[PDB]
């Protein structure tokens, strides 16, 4: 309708990504493995990707 359904779907992916990021952080503890830190960077990047796609859809 007025709001593209894709905005709502991105908002859902954003929340799943934040939850995933929180689960990642919930497994940090002294010298945490590079594989965790790299995943953290991957999902924060994915978060920035979703947010730009959303702000770009919001040219209403």
């Amino acid at each position: 309708p007025a709001i593209p359904e894709e905005v709502w779907n991105i908002k859902q992916m954003i929340k799943l990504t934040q939850e995933h990021i929180e689960a990642l952080l919930d497994k940090f503890e002294h010298n945490p493995p590079s594989i965790y830190l790299e995943a953290y960077e991957e999902y924060t990047s994915k978060l920035d990707a979703l947010q730009q796609r959303e702000q770009q859809l919001l040219e209403s």
